């Protein structure tokens, strides 16, 4: 149907969006240090401790298989790669730092997708 195919442009309009503002999320991230899963041969345990495992290679994956619906999706998932390493990880370390400085950074980031979203529908 017609209805079909404008939701579809919608979700890849959606897609070019999202691709930026990961591609901008991801800048703030100069270290690399959240590029890539969490290695179980270099951190064997570490299921035990995080349930639901997130990084921007897997987003990336997510993003260009169309597989956010929504900013909301998204967002979500950004949130976990942060959350995660500030369970895992104590203050004191580069890694919590760094998750630190990524969510302040991405706040403004989102702020403005928010706007974007919401404003080209």
């Amino acid at each position: 149907s017609m209805e079909q195919v404008a939701m579809e442009l919608r979700l890849t309009e959606l897609t070019r969006l999202l691709r930026s503002v990961l591609d901008q999320l991801q800048d703030k991230d100069p270290a690399r240090i959240f590029a890539q899963p969490v290695s179980l041969k270099e951190v064997p345990d570490y299921l035990d401790h995080i349930k639901h495992p997130m990084d921007f290679a897997t987003m990336r994956k997510r993003l260009e298989a169309q597989g956010y619906k929504n900013l909301h999706e998204f967002e979500e998932d950004f949130d976990l790669i942060i959350d995660n390493c500030m369970k895992y990880n104590a203050r004191d370390t580069v890694f919590y730092r760094a998750a630190v400085r990524l969510r302040d950074q991405g706040g403004v980031v989102l702020r403005q997708a928010r706007r974007e979203v919401d404003s080209i529908g």
